[PDB]
């Protein structure tokens, strides 16, 4: 299995969620960022695996699930089988990482991106390896349910470049962003 990585939307106050959806009104090209992303494998005969929670998995349109291309998988500890339409169930992060290395996914399985909520952003963040953070900031401040955890700024070495990622200010519906690259090894 390839590298283990993060990704999010995040607005200026840390939000993330709102009311089971995204704080701001949809960004067509930030989501074909997130799908660009995620579903890009440079390994021959392997596709990307996202792991999410069981409401992240729900917040997505019925239309967009599973996320096409990739392998979905999703956590929970009340639900005794994958949601319709998903992939996997695990009960933990440890043990959706071990079910990578399984006969079933070792040959299949190229980067895993976990792609939220909260809880799970968290644990990822603190596991200690090597990780790396995919940060879309959102250059305002929206009402918000639900935040992603910090990121300790003394682990996560912000990158000034990455291939395939722009630099510059993006801007859709009237909402500036940008993009960026965390990467730890601990
Ligand atoms: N802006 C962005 O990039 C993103 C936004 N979001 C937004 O965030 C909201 C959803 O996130 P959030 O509310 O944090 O919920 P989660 O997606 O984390 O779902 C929480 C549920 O998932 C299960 N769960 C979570 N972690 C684990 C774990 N490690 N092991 C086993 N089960 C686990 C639980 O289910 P159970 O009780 O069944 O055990 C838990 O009740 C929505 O508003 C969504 O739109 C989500 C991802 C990214
Ligand atoms: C899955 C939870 C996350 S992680 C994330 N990271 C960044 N950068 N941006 C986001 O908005 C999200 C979200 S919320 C989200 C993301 C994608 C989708 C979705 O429908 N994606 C489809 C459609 C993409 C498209 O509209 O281009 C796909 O990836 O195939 C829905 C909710």
């Amino acid at each position: 299995v390839g590298s283990l990585n993060c990704i999010v939307a995040v607005s200026q106050n840390m939000g993330i969620g709102k009311n089971g959806d995204l704080p701001w009104p949809p960004l067509r090209n930030e989501f074909r960022y997130f799908s660009r992303m995620t579903t890009t494998s440079s390994v021959e005969g392997k596709q990307n695996l996202v792991i999410m929670g069981k409401k992240t998995w729900f917040s997505i349109p019925e239309k967009s699930r599973p996320l096409k291309g990739r392998i979905n998988l999703v956590l929970s500890r009340e639900l005794k089988e994958p949601p319709q339409g998903a992939h996997f169930l695990s009960r933990s992060l440890d043990d959706a990482l071990k079910l990578t290395e399984q006969p079933e996914l070792a040959n299949k399985v190229d980067m895993v991106w976990i792609v939220g909520g909260s809880s799970v952003y968290k644990e990822a963040m603190n596991h200690p390896g090597h990780l790396k953070l995919f940060v879309t900031r959102i250059m305002q401040d929206f009402e918000s349910d639900t935040f992603f955890p910090e990121i300790d700024l003394e682990k996560y070495k912000l990158l000034p470049e990455y291939p395939g990622v722009l630099s510059d200010v993006q801007e859709e519906k009237g909402i500036k962003y940008k993009f960026e690259v965390y990467e730890k090894n601990d």
